[PDB]
Order: structure tokens, then sequence, then C-alpha cells
């Protein structure tokens, strides 16, 4: 799980 | 790399800080199949000449579960269909208004004459009216694009949905071992956003902002809530950044990677490996994406920063052993005339204060001069800065190439052919610029509305005889 | 079994296909809006100066909602503009709207392409532009729009009018109501269809033939009524309509007299009961409410709709009557080297042009050196059923010679700028252009203009 910004 | 962007463009400047950011949001509406415009059928042709048929049309489309949306496009009720076009082949287009504005029929990226066949602001169409065009491009293959280029409003009429891919085929490119399978491996990605009203319809007055119009909903291909059905290993996507203002910061769920292959005006000369890749407005990107670690019934994302775009289904397909080379093109950059000196232009101001070189465009007045056949640095320099924006400069019948950003390196992917390039708060690219017609071209932002508020100039070029 | 108007009936827009007939809105009745006078920045008896900005606002016209509209230093119109003959007039223009815009002065003998303020003359957003003119013209009504090609029927659509007063020493010395907003009143004359929540949509509403709704709006007002506090009014028409034409006459065909067309005072005054009006003619009138009495009500209709109460209060007794030559009309000589100009108007809808061509932002079309009169044979080629059209020439006022090769009509002998012309008719007009520069000549249905019904001439110095 990765989020961007 | 945790405390760093992972796209190439200053962090800062990013469109997701400004004052007046519209997020995206997902839509309740029903998944479907990606649209994919057909072909636009030629009326006739032969292995020397095309003859094809443009119709500006106003329309309704299903888009929202509903009311249908009052759109226009081209030989369709939204964008248009596909058109092809082969280097050194004799084209004949036949350009149609049944609008009831009159519109214009701008070749995005086109090695054309202007300001006529080139289509922008000095080459109008009343509704009901016809006009002829001919021309042979002498361009490599590339992905170029359609759209409406009245002076104004060029916003109005590309948010009414007047925009098409068109694809430039040459004999380099389909030598290649590239997916080239329209509609099956090889697709058009039109990124573009809209905002819906009442009755599921567009408004561009109420939702009008001089630094760039910008809406909640993303519309892919004319689409909502888009899924493609992948039934080969690799895919090429098209990448074209039609939004009137919003950049797009692509990348799957999972960094999934990919490799882009070509740009704006040509093939890059090498594959450059991406898990994230920026787009500012009127930018193309093409990439190759490799679904081969994925199993039956997997449906990979791809996404704009935390928000989907398009969901990937994957079927069955055969394994593909392909590969790559190492050079796609060979870049013969022109030498520089030592004659001609650099040329300055800036780009300034923010909303109604946005400018070139101190001034605002006047269809009468002609701000620059350049021979043909003859390359120039051009200075590009976008002025604004703390708040600021990254400012897309396009300039009309030509291909450049990108030498310099802030006196460093371009970026990664900006090593072939461009005709936008988006200049960062504060930053001085250079660029090698040379024309091979004569004519009227206009420069400007890509931002549409800062176009039509007269970040805009034209120069001319002549034959030095 | 015959009309009461000039006009040809047969081409009258109420029986065009697509025509909306006006409906009485069910808004209450109230004050007329009367523009204040611009006040000036700075004045002496030799130079004026004035800033008009273009700005976006909302008014109250339906009760609910404010309507989303455009004037010129006001939300909605504009004040009206007063200007003197001789007098150094200097004009700052500034457009905070959200798009660019110009500034027309419909009637203004001044020079072009950038005073004339025409289709050449963009002024952007958040900018500023600065003209200086003296006029040298008579006394007259003319009016301020909005002139971007296209579209000006979008941005006179959003508001975009002002009254502009003309005023000189031959009128002044008159016996003519003259306090303005007491016994002098502009009469605009619009019509608008409200959509949800009373905003307007141009282009929900458009159609190539000339846009009109239902609601008639008098000076940016639904059903207005107007305080009368002296026996002699004199009223200001303007037709500031896309397309409508009016048809204008009181109850009990209380008489009128007019005293004005768009570019001078008439040479003698014509007594009327009816009087019809196209796109962008202007007539001034004096009403008598000598027969009347305090409390009582007379109304301004066109054709069987009211439009505009006059409300009697108690007067003054006013005894002045209008001499039988209110203006004399100097007729230049054609200059005989000169041929006659023929000028057609042709097509319906998407079809409409000039001479067999539509506008061109780049095309000169004509020429005609200053200084010498020329005949324009104006034809409006429209076969039955057609319309009746506004035929206007910037940066000139004309004289009208024939109709048909008979007698123009009688309140057509003074100084006009706007003809209307009958379908299959051609008018002979008087032509001369004082200053040099690049005007336009166009139909003055507004949706025509933008559609191409327009061209340009070049006038030069020989
Ligand atoms: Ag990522
Ligand atoms: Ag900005
Ligand atoms: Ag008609
Ligand atoms: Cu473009
Ligand atoms: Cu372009
Ligand atoms: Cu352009
Ligand atoms: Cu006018
Ligand atoms: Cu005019
Ligand atoms: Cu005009
Ligand atoms: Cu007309």
């Amino acid at each position: 799980s990765h989020h961007h910004h």
C-alpha cells in the first residue's frame, strides 16, 4: 500500500 | 527517496497547490468499456493520395445515467474519429461546420503551412460553410491531435468536446516491434476533466476561471469510469492531455513499470523506463505497458495522484518475447545559424495579467520574424513564481528540440522532437527551433484559458531570397 | 384593413416561423429604472474626462435569485453618457469582465477602427485603453454596446448597452423637455428569456435567425411604471433587442410627436399614433398628457402587450408648442465621378451574407474617398416570407433618399445610421465619411451580424 503526494 | 517527488517537474509548482485547485472525485457512474474512437474511413485513398471529410457537429452523448449531455465532436457527437495521416502522402481534407458558432480546425503539431492550413486564429469557418485544405506531411511518425482554435474562445469549444487524436505513420516506425493493432493493443488515452451540472450538462461559463478551468470528474476518450480489456501481453497507450489546465500524474496502483517510446513530435531516441509520468496540457506520451505478471481476472488500475482513472481487465494472452531496441530513432539535430541571435520569449503574469513579452495577443500585430530553413535558439522563460504554475509553451508549425532547463539537462523523456514543453515557475528552457514552411504561426501557453486571455503572440516566417 | 405602421405588414416579425410572442410577466410592477448620468472625472468647457468600466454583477429583475448581468459602470446596461459637440472628449475604457470585449459608439462620427470600437479594437480583462475624440455632429441619441466579432449578440444579451446623449447649441435653444429623469427619459426596449433561478442563457435560446425572449425589459426593468410630473414628456426610444421589432402605441391612441431619429433632429415634427422601430433605430418623441388628471394611468404598448405604465400626477400647464422647423438638413451634393454603390443583403439563417460573402477580419470589401457623398443602393434580397433587415454603417450619418423609387417614410428626412429594409426592397442612401479609417457595414439583427452578414469599407484622403 502506497499513497501519492 | 521519501522526501522526493516521483515526477520530473518542480513539486511546489504542481496544480494541486493552486489556490482554486479542484480535486478529482470518483464518479458513481457505472463502469463501462473505454470508448475507442473508430478510425475515420477516407472518402477515397490511393498510395499517393488520401481524401477525408471532417465535420464539426453538435449532438448528445450518454455520459452519466439520466439525461444525455450536449456535446460537440468531429464526425461524431463527442471528441472525434481518429485520423490517420502518412508521411509523404498527399492529403486532401474537406472541413465542414454544422455547429451554431464559427470554429477553426487546428492540427496541433502538424508541420503544415499557416495561417490557413495550420487552422489557427486566422482560419475561421462559419456555420453551414465548407473549406478545403491540401498538404503533405514531412515529419516523423508520432501522435498529433485536432482541436478548435478560434481566438477566442478555444477553451469553450474544447470544453464542448472538439478534440480528436491524429496518428501519423511513417516507414521507420512500421519496422519497429510495437503494438499497432488499433483498438486492441494500441489505444488513445485522451485525458480530460469536466464538471457536470443539473441534467448532466456542461457549462463552461459557470465554471470559468482565468487561471484555468478544471472539473472534478475525469473523462477518458469521452467515457466516465472506463475499463479496458487487455487481450495481449504488451499494450501501447497514446496519452494526450486534452484538459484545459489539469496536469496528470500517471502511475499504476502498484507502480507497474512502463516504457515511453515517443513524445509530441517523434519517437524518443531511446526507450525510457518509468513508474511515474507527469503530463502538462497538450503533451503526448506513447508508452508500452507489459501486463505479463498478472493472471486472468486481475484488474490493474491506472491512477492520477490518488484518484483511479482507467481499469485494465486482464484476460488470457499469448506470451510476448519481443524486446525494444536500444535505439528507436535517430535525432538529426540541425546546426544553429550563427547569424541569428538568441530569441528571448517571456511568459508572464497570472489571471487577467497573462501576457508574452509585455503584451497581449492582437490579431493584426506580428510580434516576431524568423527565416525558414534556419535553426535558432529560443530561450523561453516562465516569469511567475512563488505561487506559480507550470506553463506548457507551444509553437505552431514546428517540432523543436529541448536543449536545456535552467542551464541543466532536459528531462529524460525530452530528447526527441516536441511541440509543447512545460516551463516551471522561474525557469528558462532553451529550445532549438526551425520552421520549414512560410506563413504566420502563433506561440502561446497551452493552459487554454491563458490562450484566450491573450498569452499568445505570432511569428512570421519568410524565405530570404 | 390597413396597418398603422410604415413597414410592410407581411414582413413583420410576428409572421416569422419561429416567432416568440411577448408575454406579460407576473413580476410585480415597480418604478422604471432610470440609469443615472455618468459623472465625469473632470469637466471644463473645452474638455471632458470619463471612465467607462465593463463589469459583471447581479441585478434583481424577478423575485427570488438575482440575475447575473453585465453593464457599464453598473450591474446591468449602463449610466447615460453625455457628450457635447466640439468638446474634446477623453475616455478610459476599462474591462473587468471575464472575457474580452469592445466599446462601440454606435452613431458616433469618430475614426476607425480603434476609437470606433468595432471588431478590431479588443480590450482584454483587466486591461485599460484610452481614446480621445471630438464629435462634430448634431445633437441626437446614440448608444454604446459591445462589438467583438463574434459574439456581439451574446454580450449585448448579458446586458452591455448604454444610452449616449449628444448635446449641441441648436437643440438647447429649442423648447423641449430636457430634465433627465423627470421629463426626459431613456426607453431602452429589450426582451429576455428567464431560465431557472432567473438566469439568462444565450446559448440555450440561440437561433441563427435572431434571438428573442417572451419578457419585455425596459431599462433593465420588468413591468415598469413611470411617475409623470409634467404635461410634456420626452421619451428617447432605443431598440436594443437582438431581433425584435417594437410597434409602439398608447391606450386611447394618444398622439405623440417624433422630434429626432438616429443622427439628428427631424427637419420638421411628425405626429404619430403608432410607431415601429427595428434593431438599433432610435426615435425621440414628445408625449402630451394635457387631457389627463391626477391618478390617470396611460399604458405604452407594443402590439397588444403593455410595456410601460405612465402614472399621471398634478402638473403645471405647459403651453409650449414645437416650431414648424426643428432642424435644417443640409444635404451634400453627390460626387458625379463616383458610381452608384450596390450593397445586397442576402440569405437567412446560416446562409446570411453581403454581396455573396461572409465577413472576414482580413478583407476590405469596399473603399470610398472621405469628404465625398455617394449613393448607396441597399437591397434586402430575402424572398417572401422574409424579415425587415436594419442596415447599419459605422462612422457616418447618412440621408435617406428613396424606398423602391418612392418617398422615404415620414420620419426618415433627418440623419440616420440604421434603416429598416423590407423584403425585396432597395433603399437609396446618401453616404459621406468625414474621417479616414476602416468601418463595418452590416445588418443589426445581432445574430446575423455574428453570422457574418457584415462587410468593411476603407475610407482614405484623395
Ligand atoms: Ag507510486
Ligand atoms: Ag497561477
Ligand atoms: Ag428570415
Ligand atoms: Cu493545441
Ligand atoms: Cu497548436
Ligand atoms: Cu495554438
Ligand atoms: Cu450598433
Ligand atoms: Cu455601429
Ligand atoms: Cu457594427
Ligand atoms: Cu439581418
